[PDB]
């Protein structure tokens, strides 16, 4: 839908990656942010709005994870497990080895940046 497209406007300055990037992030003590989600949500898409006006604003560097890349399915459904992401949109920031995890599409800019130490 045209939504959907908008979507992928939206996310163009995220970089792709897997939910195995997240957990190397995690292991190694770095620090790096994640949204995880679809593009087919409505709420994953009002996130996206919300999170691409946060990354134009700052220059952020901060990853995607589709949450249903075919190719993917279990790798996602045990990340989302173990870290309590039952539901998306998920707004995940890991350092110093700890990872949080907000699940709410509402975030407002001020709240995404603070939550992602922009």
């Amino acid at each position: 839908s045209n939504a959907m497209e908008q979507f992928l406007d939206n996310i163009k300055d995220l970089e792709v990656t897997t939910v195995v990037r997240a957990q190397e992030a995690l292991d190694k003590k770095e620090t790096a942010t994640f949204f995880i989600g679809r593009k087919t949500c409505p709420y994953c898409r009002k996130f996206a709005g919300t999170l691409s006006g946060v990354v134009a604003e700052t220059k952020a560097h901060i990853y995607f994870i589709n949450s249903e890349e075919p190719s993917q399915l279990n790798d996602l459904q045990a990340f989302r497990s173990r870290y309590g992401i039952p539901t998306v949109p998920g707004f995940v920031h890991i350092t110093d080895g700890q990872i949080n995890v907000r699940c709410d599409s509402s975030m407002s800019a001020q709240e995404i940046k603070d939550f992602a130490g922009l």
